[PDB]
């Protein structure tokens, strides 16, 4: 019976698990495209700004 | 023996709520800014334009 409980808490471990790194790491994914816009948004300033 | 492991997994557990939620919580944090950059692209390409 206390080893049912613990059957709750392998998908409590399973799904964390899996609701941990797989957004950490999709983070990543978001987290270069913000700087790649952001350089890219530098030089899309001063670009009429030079101009 | 069992209430070593399944006292710890639990434990290990409870920390994974305050493990997903905050960086649940990044997640918005990520996509307000996210057409910041975006919305002034536009902007940032019509003035090189409209000028």
């Amino acid at each position: 019976l206390i080893q049912a409980e613990e059957r709750e808490v392998s998908a409590r471990l399973a799904a964390a698990e899996t609701a941990l790194g797989e957004s950490d790491a999709r983070r990543q994914t978001q987290d270069a495209a913000l700087e790649d816009n952001a350089l890219e948004i530098d030089r899309l300033r001063n670009a009429l700004l030079q101009s």
